[PDB]
């Protein structure tokens, strides 16, 4: 936690929601501990960086990765008088850096957790299992919760004035543009997912059939064909269906970088935000809507709100209400809205007018 001591950012806000499911009857909520978790960070020089992470299974690693990806880059690593290829290579070593490590942090608990399961009769009912083998089995719970969790990641970076999006992931970076005609969004970024054509390429590469792989879409409940940690499908892929066939991990943590974005007399804003969020979204309106949605809503509430966070916040309050009205009214898309995930929008602005 000694990002606490980071200066904020004062040009961008946050807004957030955990995770919910809506009771059968009757207006009441359930949740689950939240996985999200975000950055904005400004270092010395003009050097910005921003980031939206999404975990699963816990949120361990989600916050392994925010801490350790600050280490890795506002400690000197990024420099302002720094090229191109050189701030590519920084976030690429930054994101090996964050894997490698995670994965050696729970080695030991991985070694221990089989010495246990060794001791373990397999297969037999909690309830079954004497008082001796009762201890142990508790011991295996404490272990799998230790090393247990993975993450999503899209990260900003701003280095003099020029945008870089390294991502991991389903996560999505819009870039908003005022422009005479309107307001123009672009995704930055591109999802991971097995609809990415490029990703299925990659996975066919590996040996494993892409026509099969596409069918399903979810790999283990994360339909993301990148994910940080998740020792489960980096370690035991070879005995996952889907996977069993693959020559290297099916899934990777390597970062895809997006071009040097340059933003002088641009503006607009910068988007950030969660699966959960356009999930949310899209889930209420319908297939393929949420970045013009999401934009345009962010657009709205600039002349509204009086902070970058209350903006942020407005919105993803908006997507909120919007998706548990669909569920309550009953009508034609309520079944896609019975529970809705964790939802974090980051706004990082560039001049575009608040208030
Ligand atoms: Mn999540």
């Amino acid at each position: 936690s000694w990002t606490d001591d980071l200066p904020l950012c004062h040009l961008s806000g946050v807004g957030s929601a955990s995770n919910r499911s809506y009771s059968a009857d009757g207006k009441g909520t359930e949740s689950h501990p939240p996985e999200d978790s975000w950055l904005k960070f400004r270092s010395e020089n003009n050097c910005f960086l921003y980031g939206v992470f999404n975990g699963y299974d816990g949120n361990r690693v989600t916050n392994f990765v925010a801490q350790r990806l600050s280490a890795e880059l506002l400690l000197g690593q990024l420099n302002a008088e720094h090229a191109e290829a050189d701030v590519r290579r920084v976030l690429l070593q930054a994101f090996d850096v964050v894997e490698r490590s995670f994965l050696e942090s729970i080695d030991d608990a991985l070694a221990e957790k089989a010495s246990l399961q060794s001791q373990l009769p397999e297969g037999v009912p909690q309830h079954q299992l004497p008082p001796q083998y009762q201890k142990i089995l508790e011991r295996l719970k404490t272990l799998e919760r230790e090393i247990s969790g993975g993450a999503m990641a899209v990260v900003a970076v701003l280095l003099n004035n020029k945008l870089y999006v390294a991502n991991v992931g389903t996560n999505r970076a819009l870039l908003c543009k005022s422009t005479v005609d309107g307001l123009q969004v672009t995704q930055l970024n591109v999802d991971h997912t097995t609809e990415n054509e490029d990703e299925l390429f990659r996975l066919s590469q590996l040996g494993l059939d892409a026509g099969k792989i596409k069918q399903v879409g979810i790999i283990c409940g994360q339909e993301s064909t990148r994910r940080i940690g998740d020792y489960k499908v980096k370690y035991g892929y070879t005995d996952i269906d889907l996977l069993s066939a693959a020559k290297s991990k099916p899934i990777i943590a390597e970062p895809e970088i997006h071009g040097a974005q340059p933003l002088d007399g641009v503006t607009g804003f910068l988007v950030l935000m969660s699966e959960g969020l356009y999930k949310a979204l899209e889930a209420a309106h319908g297939p393929g809507q949420a970045n013009q949605e999401i934009a345009a809503m962010i657009d709205t509430e600039f002349a509204k709100q009086t902070s970058l966070d209350a903006v942020a916040q407005a919105v993803v309050d908006r997507v909120k209400r919007i998706h548990s009205d669909t569920f309550a009214s009953g009508g034609e898309r309520a079944r896609f809205c019975p529970r809705h995930e964790d939802m974090t929008l980051l706004v990082r602005n560039f001049g575009y007018p608040l208030g």
